């Protein structure tokens, strides 16, 4: 019926300690999804061609032409880190937390209500009046099956709103055309012109246009309908809570110290570097730290700002995110820029158009590499090498004094065993979905569970079209009564995570928050203000150190 | 449905007489509550700093100075003795029970209506228009294991109404926040300056800001849906409905008369008290009903005006309600000064925005402590003593000449029994929740039934957010269509009562209502005016005397 | 609070306290946070040394 | 402490505790009692204390 | 030795003495010289010593908190006082053996 | 002086009963009928519960 | 956990004057152990 | 070792463990003494209590 409700609202996370050491966190999150009608009812096949910033020499970067089909169909998409746990949830379980692990998703569409607007004078200033449509509906399709594109609003920062208490919106849906894009090649103001900005027609080959009519079910919700899509079952690997220290020079057993400190302040000299056991791989008659033979390679090199192209345009190669060494630079080890709006943790009290950002620093500690402090020795070890024997990060590689050998050296190889990135709190992505290729990557850096068997199905809401008396087919008008609608949305994510140990003598690192101040975690951020500006910036998902080896 | 209702109004009172003399009282109330739409959508955190005031010297008992957490939910707060018993109905339990216990507590939530307004001109003068929304929905919550703050609306007198049959209020939902006042103590007008009159930022270590939507299970309730939280079983103590007259003065055997008198007029002398048995604590050969050695002190001597002040501010310390003596004075012995309005119990003819004050003076009769007549003697007692040998209320106590010993003279022992302060009509409080403390109160001055296990869970309801179909959610503009909702609330308060003992001769006290005049009990305070202008004044608790030892 | 801040700088100022609701033990006839009555003292005062 | 309240002063009752080296009796509330013949009081007593 | 203070947690149970003050029995603000006794004034002759050094305000509604236990060098049990009428705490231990 | 106005009953304060006095003593005692009894009568040792 | 914002937590600071600095809870070049005390109570309550 | 273990709805049996080596020397006497301490030097100074 029109008058009864059809849920409850829910938004408690029940933590629930099962078996030897594995609690079972029960994250719930409810909305009220604010459903505006789509700008067309057309499925659209739309192309972004910025020839304003390519046709500038040296901006082949700042690119981001392509085509999207554009769906008349809106995305409640929930997979963001912020939607489901409060600031204090994600600290308790950091904390208290050894590993975190996916189980299951629930999802409800429920309390559903359109709302068509009329004109009245009143004073001769028209105002809008808001009546209700008890009879018009919306149309709900879960993509359980994956055939449409996966499109996460979590790469726009489109997702569900992450504080419980304010009304959110709901993603446009719009997918990838394949068409063919070349951006040649040029440096800053450089003599000549640019060659290649062209964009291609689509191919007969690979053109892929889906509809959502002819590919899902549809169930149309009226003020009285609800909608639930059961319980998902999760088959992702765990992530750990725990981050690691350990580099490629703290691997084994140390040397053991010849003489001994006498008083607190001074060192040990360890045995004679010329009559030391142990083994190398260089052939030189010593055995000292830096040339000792270790079991595998923590971090690898990767190369800094390789812009590739194929078929599409230039792209940036993705880097695994590694920590930032005493060498303080984010590029070379891949540190995530992320740039979020006032519905996902930007002050509300930033009255410009900017939205706000934060470098995302990794904390595994052993996998960064010191870019300026690397070398390469000739191919017979002899240190102190001379001029001609050595190339370090300020020699000249081509022609180019501005790129040296740490941008083009790569070093991944069979011995190469590095961490998986750490979650990012409220504007990270929880899950992925795999490439459907045939070898497949070893990770993903937007998401730390990638979905092994299948990805949830994506939810895709849109309105159903109102109409007025007057509608011809044949004529492209659409009057179209302008209608929306507010509906509240319920998910359940489960999860299963295992309670720390605690080996070591000394106390452990802890996100703890800290009084009103300049400090990062000082209370005041996550407090609101006189007017009820909340603000949430992210927090530390990894406190507690590791061991590696 | 829409056109059917889900409840039935009940607002009368059973008493049932059940087993040896113990009656069960059944308290029905039954209000329409009209809950208007919040301020704002946001939680904030709104500061309170009184300068004029506290600017000022000498006015520090001034200070409100303090930090709120101003939520968007309305609390349906009903503990106090006017909402569920008529008049009527506390005269004859007064009169008739010797005790009174709080056993159970059922409530519901029923018969939901929202309104929307709109404009329309009509004359050229715009006039509202209440339409309908019967898709709209009310939020409710109750906080069964309270987890939030407890704020009763007793304290601000702003709890549902004392007359069934107008509609009343439901008041607005708000926590206190942990920040640190500091106010100097100076004097009127002090040669000098304030020196600290400063509030301090939150601090990390004690900041608690909870949200209703991530704590509690959120019902909605359309125009078709009821709510009904179960029965909360009270485990409290007992409250005497009798009260007690005897001092420290009159425990224990009387001393033997040695002469009767003759007639009517004279008195009987006793046994001299140079020859008289007995026991005293003093060292003289002599007893005397002032010095004779009792089971234990009835009432205590306690603070006058003591204002302590830990990290929050100055603060008057609570004291214990006792009787005003024949001294009259009122401020010693803590008779607490109620302020409350037209909705609560003041009459409603009075047109100035000033309230109806009373104070309630206690009727323990034996726990009063009459401070012009209390006085010390030196340690060992020779009576009459001399001048250096006696501190009375006129001696100044520092150098102050209006502060005596009887200001800071505290003697709560361990052989000190007093006796538990009497509810108060209709703008009392029935129940309290019991501090989380280590070490309790033995009682509360604000409630007669502190809750031993758990406080029955207090009910929080808020309007369901209505949007316009303009939304952006990250701009703070919230257009949001201006609704309203009354509802239906009944409540069942069981409580338990014993039947009185006729053991006196005499006739003893009772609770009468006398005719029009200037007595305190005229008919006409209870009986509405030519224009329907009801009045609840309070009405004796404890009329009957009973025996102490 | 009558008043409640516009901006994020100000405060909110409350019912003035000679026309306020609640509970007081002292006689004056206004209330306010120093003197309203409380469940319980928190804390004691104990003699110095 | 002579306490007063609605029936005139009386003696605040004291917990009886030991005399010390300080040999005073009164701080500690020592209790005085006053008995008769037959209560025992020697009876050789003509007295009327 | 190593010395430490240690400053408890129970941030509502804290007494501010220099902000503590009385006033006469009826209340009126601002008080006079003579009707207000602060941490200024003398009490008996010592100006050394003021209300707060003598004051008591232990009473029956008086609801204070556990003090907390103390790292390394703490004491977790104690043993009851053999006597009638035993202390509502010990301030050497948090857990008296009953 | 200060000892006469001074009372230092708190929490932490652990006193002893009273001893019975023999013959001129007192057995028994009523509790007194008041919600908040006290913790001892000083003029029997044997409260009757 | 009920509240919202990140509440109090002892985590041990880096070499400084801090003092929740890791240096004192480590052993010294000759083993010279040292235990300061620690925070009891971290996480704060709701009294009433 | 310290052993957490949790059992039931949220309760965790923490087992906590300590092996010490104790060094007993022999006593300074066989007998028992009763030892008196009285500190003039420090109580003679008229402050001292």
């Amino acid at each position: 019926g029109v008058g009864v409700s059809t849920g409850s609202y829910d938004n408690q996370t029940h933590y629930r300690a099962l078996g030897d050491g594995w609690v079972e966190i029960t994250a719930l999150a409810t909305r009220l999804v604010h459903l505006n009608m789509p700008k067309s009812e057309n499925y659209c096949r739309i192309r972004v061609h910025n020839t304003t910033d390519t046709s500038v020499k040296g901006n082949m970067a700042k690119d981001d032409a392509h085509e999207q089909i554009w769906t008349p169909w809106s995305l409640v998409d929930a997979n963001a880190w912020g939607v489901w746990l409060q600031p204090s949830d994600w600290q308790y379980i950091c904390n208290t937390m050894s590993q975190l692990n996916l189980v299951s998703l629930d999802q409800e569409i429920f309390n559903v209500v359109l709302k068509t607007v009329t004109e009245q004078d009143l004073g001769g200033q028209a105002i809008k009046i808001y009546n209700n449509d008890l009879t018009a509906c919306m149309m709900v399709a879960v993509d359980s099956n994956n055939i449409l594109p996966y499109t996460p609003a979590a790469n726009s920062m489109e997702t569900l709103g992450f504080y419980p208490w304010k009304p959110t919106i709901a993603s446009p849906y719009r997918y990838y055309f394949c068409v063919d894009r070349d951006l040649s090649v040029t440096y800053e103001n450089q003599e000549g012109t640019v060659e290649h900005n062209v964009m291609g027609t689509p191919k007969g080959m690979n053109s892929q246009f889906f509809t959502i009519e002819n590919t899902q079910q549809i169930t149309l919700l009226r003020t009285g309908d609800e909608f639930a899509t059961g319980t998902y079952y999760f088959d992702t690997n765990p992530v750990k809570l725990t981050h690691t220290w350990q580099t490629n020079r703290q691997l084994g057993q140390p040397p053991l110290l010849s003489t001994f400190p006498e008083a607190d302040t001074d060192a040990g000299t360890l045995t004679a570097q010329g009559s030391r056991h142990g083994t190398t791989q260089m052939g030189v008659n010593w055995v000292s730290e830096a040339i000792r033979t270790r079991p595998a390679q923590v971090g690898f090199c990767q190369p800094h700002n390789d812009f590739e192209a194929s078929r599409a345009g230039p792209f940036a190669a993705p880097k695994v995110p590694a920590d930032i060494t005493q060498g303080v630079d984010k590029e070379a080890n891949g540190s995530v820029r992320y740039s979020y709006g006032k519905q996902h943790g930007e002050n509300w009290a930033s009255h410009g158009p900017a939205p706000e950002r934060y470098t995302w620093d990794e904390t595994s500690f052993g996998s960064g590499r010191d870019t300026k402090d690397g070398f390469i020795q000739s191919a017979p070890l002899v240190v102190p090498p001379p001029l001609n024997g050595i190339l370090t990060n300020a020699n000249p590689i081509g022609t180019k004094n501005d790129i040296h050998f740490s941008n083009v050296f790569n070093s991944y190889g069979p011995l190469t065993a590095f961490s998986h990135p750490s979650p990012v709190y409220p504007q990270g992505q929880i899950w992925d979905k795999e490439l459907d290729l045939e070898h497949k990557p070893r990770l993903h850096i937007t998401a730390p569970f990638v979905c092994k068997n299948n990805a949830p199905g994506q939810m895709l809401v849109r309105l159903g079209p109102n109409l007025t008396d007057q509608y011809d087919p044949n004529g492209a008008t659409l009057s179209r009564i302008v209608t929306y609608g507010t509906f509240f949305w319920k998910g359940k994510l489960t999860m299963r995570a295992k309670l720390r140990a605690n080996t070591t003598w000394n106390p452990v690192y802890q996100v703890s928050a800290e009084d009103n101040g300049n400090s990062y975690m000082s209370v005041t951020k996550w407090l609101p203000t006189a007017t009820g500006n909340m603000q949430s910036v992210p927090l530390i998902t990894r406190p507690v150190a590791r061991n590696t080896y």
